[PDB]
């Protein structure tokens, strides 16, 4: 082991380290954050397309990480098929609705899988906007599809102040801080020992309970970004993934 590994060894060290499949992607160390996505999400489309069946229920948590892959998906016909939504959009700035279905619509038209959507905001400022929320029809029944999940897919927020998304204040910022949260998946957040109980943020979420997460059959996460591998060392903690995909760059921080 030494810094001229190759991909390969890298993720060789991966997989015995972090006991999850592993797809490194050698990227010039030199080349910008949106282009080391565009490849690591190049990758990743290859990665997730032997993976969407026929009969499945797909579960994509959006984000800028996953509006990538989306672009770079290879057509693949399936019958029977859904993909859903796993965490809200619209934030306090109004973004997000637009881009989050786009992605959904490009996941749908790729596999010929009905598309099913999230009827609620991004985040939200108050837990008991959540409670109430999660009491109406429109929205356990989303819920419930997400239950059923085969697969779920998604990228890694990562806290290094403001956070990806913008879905959160600066109070909020300094909550994060208070317990030890390195990250995120689908807008849930986790310590650096993967743990998720007990943060106060995570009562005003839209996504997934790790719980739920850990019963899918594959989670397919991907990174890009070496400065974010506190978040991803968390989620592996967390036991969220099955597969990843992370560029070159990551996977040797992941190693130290």
């Amino acid at each position: 082991a030494s810094p001229f590994d190759t991909g390969p060894e890298l993720e060789s060290q991966i997989r015995n380290q972090y006991g999850v499949d592993v797809h490194v992607v050698p990227v010039l160390d030199t080349l910008n954050e949106a282009e080391t996505l565009d490849r690591v999400a190049m990758q990743a489309a290859r990665t997730i397309g032997p993976l969407v069946d026929s009969n499945a229920i797909i579960g994509v948590a959006w984000g800028a990480t996953l509006s990538a892959v989306s672009r770079h998906l290879t057509r693949k016909m399936t019958h029977d098929s859904i993909v859903v939504q796993l965490n809200g959009a619209g934030n306090m700035q109004t973004t997000g609705i637009t881009y989050a279905s786009d992605i959904m619509r490009r996941f749908g038209s790729a596999y010929g899988a009905r598309v099913e959507q999230f009827p609620v905001p991004a985040f939200f400022d108050h837990a008991s906007t959540k409670t109430a929320m999660w009491n109406e029809r429109s929205v356990q029944r989303i819920l419930d599809l997400q239950a059923r999940m085969s697969i779920a897919i998604f990228g890694v927020g990562s806290v290094d102040h403001v956070y990806a998304g913008g879905y959160l204040d600066e109070h909020d910022l300094t909550m994060l801080a208070a317990d030890d949260v390195v990250g995120d998946v689908a807008t849930v957040f986790f310590r650096s020992d993967g743990s998720s109980d007990g943060i106060t943020l995570n009562e005003r979420s839209t996504g997934p309970s790790h719980e739920q997460l850990r019963q899918v059959r594959r989670r397919i996460c991907v990174v890009s970004g070496a400065s974010k591998i506190n978040g991803l060392q968390g989620a592996l903690a967390a036991g969220l993934a099955t597969d990843l995909i992370l560029d070159e760059a990551s996977a040797r921080r992941l190693v130290s």
